[PDB]
């Protein structure tokens, strides 16, 4: 099982038990749940929650952006996409 | 009508078809959506957010939005859960 604090959860049956009571959660809701609390004092970002608990290749994310502006500069060789390091793309012309 | 005509680039939206350099380039549907998105948009500087809202469809599949209100859903659902917010960046559990 799984303890925090407040915690008491059981992987095998997706069963939660908080401060005593026994609570329902959804499956997606269980699974962030379970990912926090199995990872105590640890900083996840929202784009690496999203991946862990939602899993991954399901959807496009932000690495999905990413990867199509590199597939476009193979393609287009000198292609003017400017990064912004830490933020996003801009075409300049 | 249907070109969009940038440094080195043609692209014709109703055929769908991109010129650089003048080569015809084939792309996948979403290089297509994406590369048209930039082009028709010179100068205008995307998060990697407003990007898959704009080009891959909004709220259309789950986002880092959806991380958000399932934090919010668990604190709902077990009053006094020690999640911390680290605003605009994510999230942990204390102990």
């Amino acid at each position: 099982k799984v303890m925090t604090k407040d915690l008491e959860i059981d992987r095998a049956t997706r069963e939660v038990i908080f401060k005593g009571d026994l609570i329902t959660l959804t499956r997606t809701e269980f699974d962030l749940l379970l990912f926090l609390a199995s990872n105590l004092g640890r900083v996840f970002t929202r784009d690496e929650l999203l991946d862990h608990v939602w899993g991954y290749n399901h959807f496009p994310t932000t690495r999905t952006v990413d990867t199509h502006v590199l597939q476009l500069r193979q393609k287009l060789p000198g292609l003017e996409i400017e990064t912004l390091r830490g933020v996003g793309y801009k075409m300049k012309a």
